[PDB]
């Protein structure tokens, strides 16, 4: 049974999620205003003023540095949860999403360009952490039959706060010259609401049965969650993997690559972030406004919605399809569509037909590739190995989003409109790859799909 407990725990956590895609697509729209304020604000200091090289570096510096705290929390993650908790941790990071809103929230009236830049960094240390801690919550707390269902609503979360981030860039909601600080800033307001509910929602009844051996605390919190007595089942399962984390050695980063039972798992890991990563969803929205302007921001918020309704369709089907199934026919659906893009995009210079290849490419990317890498990390490992393989995973998706964010416009460029062919070439590879490697895991608890890993070694 789902229980309001349940959804309560899970949508509180789910803010970290939001937060991730928020501070994710808030840079975009006031980059003009901002770039003006570093301008005024070294020209203004007394000395040379700045070049159009250096401007165009700090506007650079403060877009990168997200993504580099964000790799650098995401692969820390191993570094809180087993020493504080999954719910605990949650909490404790929110004075990082503090500091970091108050940085860029006031780098304005600060005259600060050096406050943006470490806001932004603190920012990313942030939604790194998250990107890590919502996932293992989520993947340890949901019943086993939904653990998909309920691990959807982290990219659930991600999607909204990426289009609530379009929608306050917007200059008459927060996108003006006045008003920039507040919309950097709005990061503080999900975090005071998650802190003061964080503290009402449960500690992962795995990580009390397993990592802080109290047996009654976690048989009291699945009885309320899960609104029944008939808990006997899952805790003995809880007691099953308490028995083989206690036997094996504590799993470090490095032993996740040097143990063959957890090579298997963490290349599976690994390859579905770059599959989310690689997919050309980077180049489907960098080529989007082009297209629109052809036949536009207003039309970028509509493929937000699009984004968000196949979200809430993926969720209503992976625990009828699975895992294995969605993703594929998201890869799939998505290669059609990237090579209708190459297409249209040397025929248009048919521009409706263009739009309509980005609209249901967004349609496939969020039935598999979309939700699944986020949640998937958590059902292929059990507790002892979980928080270093989702560091490693989380660094992967993180680092990937990075260097395809740097080496994009140069492929671009030179390439064109044929670059939606090495994706085409990406996303069959993916496609090839969870057909032959991804097992199902759908419905599954991680004893059994650890015993199948070990078995296979
Ligand atoms: C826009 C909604 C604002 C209200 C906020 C809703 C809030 C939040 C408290 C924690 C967050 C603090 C910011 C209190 O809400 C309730 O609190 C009662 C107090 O007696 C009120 O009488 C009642 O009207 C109110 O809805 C709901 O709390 C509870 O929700 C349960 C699931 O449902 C949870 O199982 C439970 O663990 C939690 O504790
Ligand atoms: C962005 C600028 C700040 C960087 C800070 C990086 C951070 C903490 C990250 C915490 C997350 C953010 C709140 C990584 O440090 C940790 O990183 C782990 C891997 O993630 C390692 O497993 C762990 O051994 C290491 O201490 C601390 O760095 C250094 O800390 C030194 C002792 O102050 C250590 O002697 C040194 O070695 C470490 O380099
Ligand atoms: C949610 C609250 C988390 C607070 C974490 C504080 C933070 C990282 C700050 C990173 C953010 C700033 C960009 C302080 O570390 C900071 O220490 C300063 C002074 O030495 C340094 O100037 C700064 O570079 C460094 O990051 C912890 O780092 C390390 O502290 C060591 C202490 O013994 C730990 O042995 C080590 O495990 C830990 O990893
Ligand atoms: C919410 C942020 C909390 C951290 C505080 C940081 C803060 C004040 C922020 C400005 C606040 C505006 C309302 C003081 O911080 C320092 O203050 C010194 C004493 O003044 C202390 O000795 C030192 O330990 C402390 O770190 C210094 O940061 C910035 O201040 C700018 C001043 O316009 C500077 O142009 C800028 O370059 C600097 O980067
Ligand atoms: C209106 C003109 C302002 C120029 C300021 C340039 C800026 C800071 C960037 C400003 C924005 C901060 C958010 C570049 O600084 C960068 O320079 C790079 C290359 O050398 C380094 O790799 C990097 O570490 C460094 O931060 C500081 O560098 C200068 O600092 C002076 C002492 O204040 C030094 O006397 C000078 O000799 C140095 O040149
Ligand atoms: C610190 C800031 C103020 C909020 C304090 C929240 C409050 C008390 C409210 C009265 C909610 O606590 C209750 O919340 C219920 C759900 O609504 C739970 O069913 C119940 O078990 C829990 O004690 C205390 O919660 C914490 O209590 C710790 C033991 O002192 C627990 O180790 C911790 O994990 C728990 O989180
Ligand atoms: C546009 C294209 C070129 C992007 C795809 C790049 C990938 C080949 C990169 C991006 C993320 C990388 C991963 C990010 C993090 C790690 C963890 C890393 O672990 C350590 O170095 C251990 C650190 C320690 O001592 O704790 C090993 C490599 C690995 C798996 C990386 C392998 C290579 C990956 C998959």
């Amino acid at each position: 049974k789902v229980t309001p407990a349940l959804i309560f725990a899970i949508t509180v956590a789910t803010i970290g999620s939001f937060q991730f895609g928020y501070n994710t697509g808030v840079i975009n729209a006031p980059e003009k205003i901002i770039k003006e304020f570093i301008q005024k604000t070294l020209t203004d200091k007394g000395n040379a003023p700045p070049s159009e090289v250096l401007l165009t570096s700090l506007w650079s510096l403060s877009v990168a540095i997200f993504s580099v705290g964000g790799m650098i929390g995401s692969f820390s993650v191993g570094l809180f949860v087993n020493r504080f908790g999954r719910r605990n941790s949650m909490l404790i990071v929110n004075l990082l999403a503090v500091t970091g809103g108050c940085f860029m929230g006031l780098c304005k009236v600060a005259k600060s360009v050096e406050m943006l830049i470490l806001g932004r960094l603190v920012i990313g240390l942030f939604c790194g952490l998250c990107t890590g801690f919502v996932p293992m919550y989520i993947g340890e707390i949901s019943p086993t039959a939904l653990r998909g269902a309920f691990g959807t609503l982290n990219q659930l979360g991600i999607v909204v706060g990426i289009l609530v981030a379009q929608i306050f860039g917007l200059e008459f909601i927060l996108g003006s010259e006045e008003l920039w600080p507040l919309l950097l800033g709005f990061t503080i307001l999900p975090a005071i609401l998650q802190s003061a509910a964080l503290p009402f929602c449960p500690e992962s009844p795995r990580f009390l049965l397993i990592n802080r051996k109290e047996e009654e605390n976690a048989k009291q919190i699945l009885q309320r969650l899960w609104g029944t007595q008939d808990v006997s089942q899952d805790i003995q399962e809880m007691k099953d993997e308490s028995a083989r984390m206690s036997q094996e050695k504590q799993v470090t980063v490095l032993e996740l690559f040097r143990v063959s039972s957890y090579r298997q798992p963490i290349i599976i890991s690994i390859v579905l972030q770059l599959s989310q990563q690689l997919s050309g969803i980077n180049a489907v929205f960098y080529y989007s406004t082009g297209i629109f302007k052809d036949a536009p921001i207003y039309a970028t918020i509509g493929a937000g919605v699009v984004n968000t309704i196949f979200t809430v369709v993926s969720l209503f089907l992976v625990e009828r399809a699975g895992r294995r199934t969605l993703h594929m026919i998201g890869l799939g659906g998505m290669a059609f569509c990237s090579t209708l893009m190459t297409v249209s995009l040397l025929l248009k210079d048919m521009s409706f037909v263009c739009i309509g290849a980005i609209l249901v490419f967004v349609a496939f990317f969020e039935i598999g590739p979309g939700p699944i890498p986020w949640f998937i990390v958590a059902e292929l490992f059990s507790q002892g190995p979980r928080p270093a393989a989702m560091a490693v995973a989380g660094c992967s998706n993180w680092t990937s989003n990075f260097l395809v964010g740097l080496l994009f416009p140069s492929a671009a460029h030179y390439l064109g409109a044929y670059v939606f062919i090495i994706f085409t070439g990406f996303l069959i590879t993916f496609l090839a790859f969870t057909f032959f490697k991804v097992p199902e895991t759908r419905g599954r608890t991680f004893e059994d799909i650890t015993r199948a890993f070990e078995g296979q070694a």
